[PDB]
């Protein structure tokens, strides 16, 4: 177990019937004869920020958490299969997952699956997902704004905000995690 001395940048702590990941620790000694640490850490599943204080003398429960890379394989829409690519593990994930890879992912594609203990605690798309625009009318009126945007729909049926100059059939690539649109191939 984790001793109230060893804690970093980035830590995960299984604590509060949460696993955290402390972002900035806080070795304190108050003088009250005891020292604690304030520990500043992030709620891993929840993406939560909140702040824990450690005492010395009470060790806590460290949290490994483990990274699976999986090619995207497909299914009904509750349940999606995912080969896992460290070694032949199926995992399916549910529609509460599959709603948000729905928006973001390509057949075939490797996602890292963030599991702890087997359990699925979140799921990464690649940083930038290349999707096909399907269904968007171009026709940018001479004017040159950088805000001129239309609702287009992607192979994903995701429905995002292109330039006025973007045509049906071209490559968008986008900023899977924040959303951030990077211009078509």
């Amino acid at each position: 177990m984790i001793s109230v001395n060893d804690f970093k940048t980035g830590l995960t702590i299984s604590v509060d019937n949460a696993i955290w990941k402390v972002i900035d620790f806080q070795h304190v000694k108050p003088g009250k004869g005891s020292a604690f640490v304030r520990s500043k850490l992030r709620n891993l599943r929840t993406g939560a920020i909140q702040e824990k204080t450690f005492r010395a003398g009470e060790k806590v429960e460290p949290a490994m958490i483990e990274n699976r890379r999986m090619q995207y394989l497909y299914a009904d829409g509750d349940n999606h299969v995912f080969m896992d690519n460290e070694s032949f593990e199926q995992t399916e994930l549910s529609s509460d997952y599959l709603k948000e890879e729905l928006n973001y992912l390509k057949e075939g594609m490797e996602v890292q699956i963030q599991t702890y203990e087997g359990e699925t605690i979140g799921v990464e798309l690649p940083k930038t997902v290349e999707l096909t625009v399907t269904e968007t009318e171009p026709g940018i009126k001479g004017d040159t704004a950088t805000g001129a945007t239309k609702s287009a729909t992607v192979e994903t049926g995701y429905t995002l905000n292109v330039p006025l100059f973007v045509n049906e059939g071209d490559v968008l690539i986008i900023n899977t995690g924040d959303g951030s649109y990077i211009s078509r191939g």
